[PDB]
């Protein structure tokens, strides 16, 4: 199972870890991807997860988009987890660098409540431009299921734990 996580609340855990490495080690039921509406996994968590699947995640995603059209900001879809997990929950947090409404971050985290346990990144953090401290607060106040957060950056991990209310 998950190891070395610090407990923040009843159901939220956090670790300074690369989510690709965590996924390859744990092989969780669900790994969350920090997706965009097009499921174009170019950079950040999405680029890293997709590269770990040898681009199979992108091939599957393009077929999903060809059939269904784009996701909504705040929405999600369940696809295969390939070599990383049983499933990948592609969740679209608002990209504040693209002027998307930050109020959609709570709607994005609500997708996690459909899964009993998830390995996840902080939504809208990193290249999505939101304040990761705010993302963690929305996570703890929205998600009721067991979420294991992998925070790639050590310095941000330390800041998140030390400032956690
Ligand atoms: C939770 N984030 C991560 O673990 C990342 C993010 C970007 C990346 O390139 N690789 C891993």
């Amino acid at each position: 199972s998950f190891s070395g996580y610090l407990k923040l609340t009843d159901n939220v855990y956090i670790k300074n870890a690369d989510i690709v490495e965590e996924a390859k080690k744990v092989k969780p039921t669900v790994v969350v991807n920090a997706a965009n509406v097009y499921l174009k996994h170019g950079g950040g968590v999405a680029g890293a997860l997709n590269k770990a699947t040898n681009n199979a995640m992108q091939v599957e995603s393009d077929d999903y988009i060809a059939t269904n059209g784009p996701l909504k900001v705040g929405g999600s879809c369940v696809l295969s987890g390939h070599n990383l997990a049983k499933h990948c929950l592609h969740v679209v947090g608002p990209n504040v660098n693209k002027g998307e409404d930050i109020q959609l971050l709570k709607s994005a985290y609500e997708n996690f409540n459909q899964h009993e346990v998830l390995l996840a990144p902080l939504l809208s953090a990193g290249i999505f431009g939101a304040d990761p401290i705010h993302s963690l607060r929305v996570c703890v106040d929205t998600v009721r299921t067991n979420v294991y957060l992998a925070v790639f950056d050590k310095n941000l991990y330390d800041k998140l734990v030390s400032s956690f209310l």
